């Protein structure tokens, strides 16, 4: 197999898959700014991507499907307009399977990851809303926002797992070592994480030695009134939301790789969600899985619900 | 079919099954003697017995569906509190008692319990190890229970888990029914406080067993008031410790949909965790019963509810 | 022809409330040989899904119902201790035979009066009171008209639903499953309509709520409007009171079988505990929207339509 | 009360009676005001499932049936070009109502009669030929009873079962879903009895078989017989030909939605290929063992009832 | 604003079909490095579903297709042992991002002639030819249009389908998935049209095939029809064979990932046969109207398409 | 002390090969004592499943196949009385699990195996029908027959996939490898294939080296006189019969590992089976896979019925 063969077929792959993305937020920029009266318009970036996952890559196929549920009434919880394309918009997805087949390594696909999300936040009022794919993406996305804004951003992350692997089964990309990642980076200030019941003692040092306000389940009754009530960002950059389908209850969530018995109720996220203060520059909802869903997708419905009421918070 | 042959095919069979939990019992009580640093070991076996079910017999099939999902490759192998289920001394497979084997020699349902507690027994001769029996269906607590206190010297007190109390004296004339296993229990006094949570489906002459027996039983129509009293137990003082028996017909049908008698308006799933979690007493034995695999999703969702009870329950037997 | 249409229908009608009168004669007769009885929750099937917005799959449900109340997994005792054996607990009476009349060319208007007129026929058999098996909720506008209008005046209404159901106009269609209560509060036949497990609701809607005095409780205040919810006394100064339960106020974990999937909604034991603490007289209620064509392979809706009507027929049987 | 019940019973199958026989006359009267019609191929739903050894579910099999046909992932033409939106080519008259009869204590006999006296009400009606919707097998026995009584002679009939059905005595149930033939060709109400299928026959019922001159084909001679099962010549010198179809001889790959899972069953095309060749006067027919309680979530056992419906209709209306 | 639209549809159109451009060239340049190859099956997703007459839930597939292609429980050789692992067998294009097109408000023309370019991009790279993963059937008429365009003549077509796909007008849709081959054959892009598995057809439609002399196949002939049907030869005359593989052609126990389930259609075997022995040079094909959102939780059509995907390009690869 | 490990090993697999002879003890005095009988096909489940490539779930077939058994009528299609124990009796399963946790390795696994099938061997006059468990198992099981017979078999094998690799990832006890360890070891002269869809180019090699009789589904049409007219077993020890369920169109036996498009209908191996001419001396039902079937268990229904019409053709 020809080096120089993959190697430029890499480079023009890649080059058209964000100018692609480049052409789409650029349009949907100048839409935007014709309508008028918006400081921000949340923009759904696909990232298709589920092979960092350790047990099921479902996920993959998630962005399109969640898309269908969230267009197909049309007012989120508190009455803001999802046909008003100043509150939600698409931009696209990133081809990952297209440019994996060029033979990408992980590292660089990471970075096109990163170049997509910053294609979107070049283009005001856009900011981005990633639709996962595995919660490897995380990593990319967040170390953009950080990049382009020029510093650290605090987060709320809704997991059933820590997602703080320092190293798993020796794939720095895993979807379970994201946020090692980014607290590696410096890319968070404060991370609140929430919905925790799989947990590992090495991952505990890990809370420990970045600060991490890691909150499980055996604790949320005496924790409500704190998570009913966060302010997050003050005096960074920025607010983060991470959104892992897994978070909830597999009874509710069931179109998930990684069933965790005991997990949150769909009015825990939305009460915590809504009630959230601080300037939203960006969120993902990740590990929504179409091929463990029911037939009737109702966790595409979950997954579309929780996307609305993100896109609800970020848009203003 | 000579009696004879039936009944020296009988003892020889059996025979060879205790033989058989014997030798499992001792090499797992040896591991765990020779790592040293440990006071009990939740060790599983498994009474893969469905033929006293009213309605559906799968649960026959439950116990290496449940082994599978704790050691399942979607979960890691710690406890919500901290323990490593990769410790042999937090949790270990004995194995399961050949049911079926002994069944098709012509064995009678009470020898079959006796066969049940000779098992029981087997394991905790073998200290560090405590039985965390899997089923099945409710019938097997009956033997497991009596094995225990006939060991132990004395009563125990009870945490049962169900939808249903299990107190009948005498459902369709099967004296070992899955629907008295309670009533065989209190009859033969092997057990003193029963706490029974979850509770929603009950006849008014049970409900006369529950007066009769001194029976603490908890109705769903009742939780909010008892959830201070359910998340602060203290049993077992002063009889010989606390038995733990897990019916996943507890659950809500939407949790646990894996069952025998779906029976909506059930526990959520960290509702069982935070009386577990909250409970004082030395806990001796425990099971986990009513998985009904045939009844699962095709996710195997329920195997991974009844796996994630026997680890919790191990983490809090396990010492 | 024009008279064949006409002749027809008041014939086939006139035969279908025939054998319902039948039917509830039958069982009132039955109640009162037997003695000791001063109310008896009678199942009335209304199997219509035509007024549905995305399915029509609740026409199945009424008789996939009733045999989950004598099914093999439970026992004939409801939680608070009633046997349901006992025929002056509960008892059928049949199905009004919608898609028959239906197919005879009869327009929503006189269908809306066939089942105002079926329920009249139960409430005629003392001690019979109609639990209403649906259908869709298009329903209950013709059900609650009949037991006001037979009761000589307003009754109070809890519903439990995911939807408020009071579009004033929903596609043109005034027996939309999306009306029912506008018509109710419009016609005066209630007074108070206290709803439980709304969470889909627009703004044009909820000034329908401040028009009608309509107490809406929505799952974002559940947790603190417990104690309310958990406490309701209704009814008293009018005719007594009506529950409506739309199987859609439970979160699709709990009942998949429904035409519309709702995240976010009440527990089954949500239900329970309102329903059993729920003071006043209850004179009907109807179980809709269960809809069997989207349900589990192991019928679990059909499980919680049931638990729903046997816990609901406690509380109206006496 | 002895009279309590006796005189129920009277009145409220009186009433049921009634009801079907508004709805034949009604549908008769839409024909012969149309015109340009011999035969109208009319369903009467049967939903009885008691007489089952397994499942009682394929009660629910009429109006699901129903729905399937007149649907919205098909069209409206049948395989040779008939169109169902023609009335003249399939109709519906209604569903006995016999979970509301026999909970009048009404014993299967009695039930029997029921079902055979309402078959006759759909034949007073030219030109309605009856298609009947089961429910279990054994309703077969009191339709072919009342078809071969109103028409004064034998039929023949062609059967599609995974069994034979030829059980004298089938657990003391006189009714069983199992025993229908056996009461057929034990009345003289058939001649000829075609069975296509068949994978499960005991020895002692291969008796049977020869005792009364049966046409038994099992499934392992079937690719042998193809020639004479796609040539099939029935009803000449009686009175014509009566076509039972059991879902269960389809492979429970096609039909889940099935009580008695059989394997290596008919491929639908099989019974296509055969029903659409048959020669001869159809006189009426039905389409049992539909069971919606263990068919999938797409529910394609009732698309697969509704197409052998269809294609049945084809064949009988002219 | 209009300038924007103009501008942006334009700009994000070009940098779509630069996608396919770079993935084509990439591939053909790998395949002509590699040598000994006359003719590459390259894959090019059209996840296109707003054509649907019922559910577009076939906008889902070419991904899905792709995985079952390459998964971990079958190996990498076709039934007449080609290997899959080499590049010259079969390569992945891509997809054409209709969904991000039709979000920049292009219509249902210039979407055609999007399809149509992105198939001619993968042409112009000696030696891919275009294997289309659908998508509804719709897609076929720009496929088939691209390839009779590119080569500058008509071709035969082979075509498995439940469906003729020949109405002029299904609901004022021009572009329904329900027309495809009418758009086909009134452009004259095709000479013999060979229809296989068809068992869902009006009397109109009927017209329609003796109107374009199509040699449709109907069920109902199958056995009569299997030698010629085993021995088709194509393209004689013309530049070549298209094969258009639309997944309900296959009965519905084995293909229920699909929108129109049409009980009675063709076994695997059957395609295969087919496929297997047709003589002519194969420039194109599809495999169309697999339903990821109709299938079962094994994902067995996702499978099923995959294969026909495989022994298509095993056939056209050379 | 690896002394701990080893004694575990010994004692527990002691245990374990006592038990089976305890059963098929009992089981051969049963026959014995009712007369009228020269063969009783005898079950043993092989719970294994750890030799699959894809899913495991093969390990829990055989109570599943048992129970299916006596659940339908009773009779044989060739009338045979399943109440008869001299047509078909269960000796018991293999502990597979239990073993395996003693840190045995899989070829002291192979040797219990072929040891229990010896043990059911020695009970005239039981013959051993073994349940699977995956395809691994036959290798073993054929041996151990072999082995007692004091010579070869004839072989009628149905699957989809010929299992004649030589190497299959590292995997001497690959599932996809039995019929390549029983044709390197000569326990089988002839080998007759049905149902074959799925074949590598390096197995067709396999096949041509040991002059295997490879029947694929695409000359089905042109060999079914041959496959309906077998005769086996004349001039070697006699006959064994491998089914695989996934030899079966995945349409009617959805419960298997490898789903393979375009396989054999229920009629295709039971008109082969009941028309088979030699002397049975073994078989097996291997690949049923509950966690794979529907959820009516229409799998477990067709194992049951191959298990029904085998036990007819070996019993006598
Ligand atoms: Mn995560
Ligand atoms: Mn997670
Ligand atoms: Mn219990
Ligand atoms: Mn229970
Ligand atoms: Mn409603
Ligand atoms: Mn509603
Ligand atoms: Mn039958
Ligand atoms: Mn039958
Ligand atoms: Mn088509
Ligand atoms: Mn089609
Ligand atoms: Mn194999
Ligand atoms: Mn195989």
């Amino acid at each position: 197999v020809s080096p120089a063969l993959l190697e430029k077929a890499q480079n023009r792959v890649i080059d058209a898959a964000l100018t692609f993305i480049r052409e789409r937020a650029k349009f949907k920029g100048e839409l935007m700014r014709s309508l008028g009266g918006v400081a921000a318009t949340s923009s759904l970036l696909g990232v298709p991507l589920g092979h960092h996952s350790s047990f099921h890559e479902g996920s993959a196929f998630a962005p399109p499907r969640i898309r269908e549920a969230i267009w197909c009434n049309s007012t989120t919880e508190e009455g803001k307009n999802l046909r008003d394309p100043r509150v939600i918009t698409n931009v696209g997805d990133v081809p990952i399977e297209e440019i994996r087949d060029c033979g990408v390594d992980d590292k660089r696909l990471a970075n096109v990851i990163s170049e997509s999300v910053k294609l979107v936040m070049d283009e005001d009022p856009l900011r981005p809303l990633v639709l996962g794919g595995d919660h490897s993406i995380s990593f990319p996305v967040v170390r953009a926002v950080s990049e382009k804004l020029g510093g650290a951003v605090d987060i709320l992350h809704f997991d059933a797992h820590p997602d703080l692997y320092h190293d798993f089964e020796g794939n720095y990309y895993s979807h379970a070592s994201p946020f090692a990642r980014i607290m590696e980076g410096g890319y968070a200030r404060r991370l609140v994480q929430v919905g925790i019941r799989s947990i590992t003692n090495d991952v505990r040092e890990q809370v420990k030695k970045y600060g991490v306000e890691t909150h499980e389940m055996r604790t949320l009754s005496r924790d409500r009134p704190i998570l009913e009530n966060l302010k997050l960002g003050e005096g960074v950059k920025g607010v983060y939301v991470s959104i892992d389908v897994d978070s909830l209850d597999p009874s509710i969530a069931p179109g998930v790789s990684h069933h965790e018995p005991g997990g949150l109720l769909f009015r825990d996220i939305l009460n915590i969600l809504q009630n959230l203060q601080g300037d939203i520059v960006g969120g993902d909802v990740v590990e929504y899985n179409p091929q463990r869903d029911t037939y009737d997708g109702i966790t595409a419905l979950v997954a579309a619900k929780l996307v609305r009421e993100l896109a609800a918070k970020m848009s203003k």
